[PDB]
């Protein structure tokens, strides 16, 4: 469920592997 | 969900404040 | 709950944080 | 689909950051 | 919400008038 | 409440302040 | 909120017909 | 309560204050 | 309202044609 | 009332006053 | 209203056909 | 009433006075 | 009205074909 | 009354008079 | 009604096959 | 009466008469 | 009608399996 | 009667009879 | 049904196959 | 159709990961 | 019906043949 | 249409294999 | 009807002929 | 239009390919 | 109507008198 | 407009043929 | 009204008065 | 607007064929 | 309004005036 | 703008045929 | 407002000033 | 913005035509 | 804001300064 | 951005008029 | 961000630094 | 990228005026 | 990603390297 | 492509400064 | 893939060979 | 196309250095 | 197809066949 | 076109190596 | 159609007809 | 023109080698 | 038309009358 | 033009071959 | 019009007159 | 100019065949 | 306008006044 | 300049046919 | 402007002042 | 630049003919 924000935010660790760049893009969405 | 909201309103008091621009855009989709 | 916008007042803090800008993109949402 | 999700989640645990990515980028669409 | 609005409106007598643009935007989407 | 629209009014002080003109633009919604 | 109208009213009756303005485009929206 | 039309009959005063302007944009919607 | 209308009528029989126009089109809207 | 409509009939006056056309207009919704 | 539907048939009966037009074009509506 | 039907079949005397053309408008909402 | 469809048959009755289809028309909406 | 199906059976006559193409609309709608 | 119905189905007997197509159509409808 | 379904039933002799899709149609009311 | 189910199911008999599709979509309606 | 599901249920011997499909879409009513 | 995105999953083994791309295309899709 | 994204799933199965490229396109545009 | 993909599949066997392209292309939209 | 399909699928069995790269894209459009 | 497209797959007989060509774009459409 | 269709049918049958070339391009529009 | 369609296929007469080009026009765009 | 296709299919039987290629065009737009 | 076409017919009269040009032109927006 | 077409008919009677080919320009406009 | 047109055809007076040439360009416009 | 279109039809009635000119180059913009 | 075409009209006064010029270009675009 | 207009307008008014013929022109861009 | 035409209309000062050639540069956008 | 517009109205009062050139292009650009 | 342009004005101390010159080029996109 | 923008705003402030040079082109780029 | 502009940084090393060329060349892109 | 930049920048990072100006140049056209 | 570029710093290898020449131009384009 | 790529990059794997220039050379392209 | 490109890379054997030569020139292209 | 190519690719094993140059060097334009 | 590229190999018979030498050109172009 | 095409493809079947060279030729151009 | 190609091809009777030269020159457009 | 074609065809049909020639050359420009 | 050319062809009388070279040098261009 | 032209053909008609020369030489420019 | 050229036709008057001579060169131009 | 063309052809007038002869090449360069 | 044409006719005064000479040689430009 | 030609009619003016001729020969340039 939207557990996976708090997964993303987990994935907000690196922008670098872009997990955080993804994230910010799945924030983007969500 | 509104327990996510709580974790992104943590997500507005994380220390990176990086994480709190997300948090905050993620919030203005939610 | 939507004591996110309050947080978002809070994240109304810096603009060259941009987690104001990022605030009043979700208060341009909300 | 929620246990989706919690897969997409367990891709977020995906040893291969490549992966935690797409599957970011996936809970984006989601 | 209600309090958020008298929190927006408290936004408006925020002593930086940046606040209160951002402030009477948020009451303008509500 | 809605007397965020009489705030508006206050707000409506400086359209260089642009609290005003978000203002207006409240009031362009309201 | 009709008092609210009645302050747009006044808001009618503003010296600064740039209010009047704005209020009456208030009260187009109402 | 709807006595703002007749205040916008007495804002269609000017549309060089716009007023009357914004009045017929009020009558626009009313 | 009906007064209202019955103002609007007056509206139309205002001596500056364009309230009439107005006024018609504000009868379009109701 | 409708009665409007009725003195949409004299609006019909003239429609380089358009408060023909507003009328037609208005007939266009009546 | 059925009165107004008569004069809106004397509308009908208006030597200018123009009103006629418009007539039948409020009647249309009704 | 409804006469206006038959008025309407009247009106039907001429679409190049539009009449007809209203009135086949107004037999396309009756 | 009945009457009205009888004399919409009238009007499919009517030498003028181009009448024919806007009665049937009419009586499509009935 | 619904004798004008019938009259629309001998509107079906001609579909190059659309007072079959209008009684196939009405029977579009009967 | 029900004549009307057999009047139909004796426009499925209609030697026109466009017509028992349009008979079947307006009994669609019903 | 509903003997027309039976008459439908004959009428989906033919779909390139589209009497059958007409009845099909009809079955698609029916 | 319950004949008419009947005539169905013997149209979910008729060899032409077209039928069976369109009488078995038939008793979908009913 | 309702043995025309039993008759669907025969009916589901071949969706690409599409008599199943029919019949599924019976059931889907049914 | 869904569980196609857990085999995207294991699409996600090569993107030299471009069995991840085209997953992570999916995924861009899912 | 799920049917088919079995076999889809099947064709992420496909021993030519150039099917499987495809079966991951088409999956991406279900 | 979508079976269809399933040929696509087959389809799938010769880029060479373009049936596979084809396919492909097919699958770029399905 | 569904039989369109099938046939396009037997298109896809047309031993001219131009043809079944036409078949398929015309199920791409499908 | 839509059996144009079995007419399309006739009219796959000849690119020389260009009606395959002309075909194939109709079925560049279908 | 289906008799259209049909008669581009029998343009894919016109002696002239020219024409069946014409036809299935009209098709194509269809 | 779209009758003009089997218009344009004799349309279709001649390309020198482009008659059938502006006819392939025609069908280049119907 | 239909009656203007019927003058346009006349023009596709004016003599000059000059005419049959404008009004063929012209059926092209339409 | 598009009377204006066969107006354009008879303005098809002349391409070295160019009003039939102009009117082909019309006719090549019409 | 119509009068202005037939204004432009008139137009198209003008005695000066320059008018005519203004006046069919601007009914290409239209 | 449009009645600039009719505006226009007397601005077509004259093309060494070029009031005429702006006329044509303003119905080259329209 | 209206009478701001009147007023170019004015400007064509402008003694200067420069300004007439002009009046109809800019009500070839409007 | 567009009263500003006015000014542009009053602007015409000198195109050795061009502010004719000028205004004639505004009206080359206004 | 129109207050920006009339301060163009005012440059319109500007004793230094050199501002008249820059403030057209600003108001040809507008 | 917008102000900055009035900034302009300063800016227009000086044109060996070419501040009012850079104002009338930027009229010259705006 | 406005408050960028705010110090470009500042670099149009800043001392060196050759600011107030590029302020004032930049504010063309704007 | 376009803080960036304040910055510009600081560049915009040298253009024999170049600096400005660079600046006034970053002025001449912005 | 607002970072890459404030890390160009450092290359404002690079003691090598030749950095901020080329920072600033490159912020006339952005 | 567009750290590669705080690499051009670095990279603004030497213009005899070029490597700053290139990179002032790369900031004439970004 | 990212990880494509992320090798450029090694590519900044290459001790080949020839690279470093070639890996710069790249990042130009990206 | 975009590998290729990582193949070109490879082929960066030696532009006696030109192979880096070469890598250099295709750098040149990516 | 990625395999071409693939074959391209075995192109700058290619024994002959000439090829590999080629090859780059053609990736420029691409 | 683009397997062309590794029929051109058979074609890199001989540039004093120039098939080379052309291939290289090929990939001048690809 | 690609059997074209095809051919082209034949061309390119066309025993006289002239012909495979002249192939690679149509392929170049393709 | 393209089939003339064909037509070309077969004109790759003689560059002492040229007709190879043209096919070449030819080539040079396709 | 394709037929052209086809022509000039006899014309390089055309006994004289001249004009094959010529029809090569101008295939050249298309 | 392009039948003139065809007449070309007739024109190549002669280049000592240059009417295949000519026809070449023709060609060396087309 | 197509009839300008036509008539140099004829003129290629001149028994002046100068005249062929002649046209063969304007038909070589078209 | 291009009609011109038919009177070229006239002109086409006489290369003593010249009126024939000019009319060739007419051809020359057209 | 089509006048003009039309002038010009009258100078290929003028008595001096001198002028013709000219006028087909100014047609030759257009 | 371009009846300057119907003045050159006139001007063509004398080429021993060498106005033809002018006007030949005009029309050299026109 | 149209005025200019009208001085010119007033130049074309002028006693002194020296200034004709430059009136016409001047029209020669316009 | 342009109205040193009309000074150039003045400037034609004199070709032993060689104003004329001069001016015939702006002509010469113009 | 106007006013320059505004003095450069003005040395068109100027008593010294040497500068009249200066002054047409640069508005020969202009």
């Amino acid at each position: 469920d939207e557990r996976a924000v708090e997964a993303l935010i987990k994935a907000l660790k690196d922008p670098d592997w872009y997990v955080r760049k993804a994230a910010a893009e799945a924030l983007g969405r969500i």
